């Protein structure tokens, strides 16, 4: 039961230039991504100052990366605070637009895409490597909800029946570009992830298959 919504237009304005632009250093996402889980963990922990069963959802605290090759699909999971239906819809798509604008004037006048983050929007950098992500969430007080996009001038929302139920958090599923499959790969991942790893308080997992 798909509900789709619009953009505001500075967002969608930012997503356009991010998935096409040809800026050379598009590792730079992970980072980014990175440190929106590791900002999602604080959040949660710091409301289990006063509340502490919010932790019992998912008592463990950090951040996976599952490469899935076959569906050419990188997933970013954390276990921090989760995003309700109402916050994916405004956080994501239909306000969340003061940095957004700024980061754009930033860029026109020569500011780094790597910048991205200072404005509090690099959760946009993903398109840097994607054509398409689905944003898999749950908050202790919401169902697990689905906000999907491909960097038009709308994204839906749907109740998860499709994916596992996880106990807290957020998956950011990125299909990849076709041009981008290197960070599919253990050895590149790695590379990018060390550059700024040292001082992210969890556990950063890197979900490896071996074959026995």
């Amino acid at each position: 039961s798909s509900e789709t919504f619009e953009f505001q237009a500075e967002i969608t304005q930012l997503m356009s230039l991010i998935i096409n632009t040809v800026y050379s250093n598009k590792e730079i996402f992970l980072r980014e991504l990175i440190s929106n889980a590791s900002d999602a963990i604080d959040k949660i922990r710091y409301q289990a100052l006063s509340d502490p069963k919010q932790l019992e959802t998912e008592p463990e605290l950090f951040i996976r990366i599952t490469p899935r090759p076959e569906e050419k699909v990188l997933e970013i999971r954390d276990s921090g605070i989760g995003m309700t239906k109402a916050e994916l819809i405004n956080n994501l798509g239909t306000i969340a637009k003061s940095g957004t604008k700024a980061f754009m004037e930033a860029l026109s006048a020569g500011a780094d895409v790597s910048m991205i983050g200072q404005f509090g929007v690099g959760f946009y950098s993903l398109f840097l490597v994607a054509d398409r992500v689905q944003v898999i969430s749950k908050n202790n007080d919401d169902e697990q909800y689905i906000w999907e996009s491909n960097a038009g001038g709308s994204f839906t929302v749907t109740l998860d029946t499709v994916n596992e139920k996880i106990g807290r958090g957020t998956i950011l599923r990125l299909f990849m570009k076709e041009d981008q499959l290197e960070y599919l790969e253990e050895k590149r991942i790695k590379e990018v992830v060390k550059k700024h790893s040292e001082f992210v308080a969890y556990p950063i997992q890197l979900m490896v298959t071996k074959e026995v």
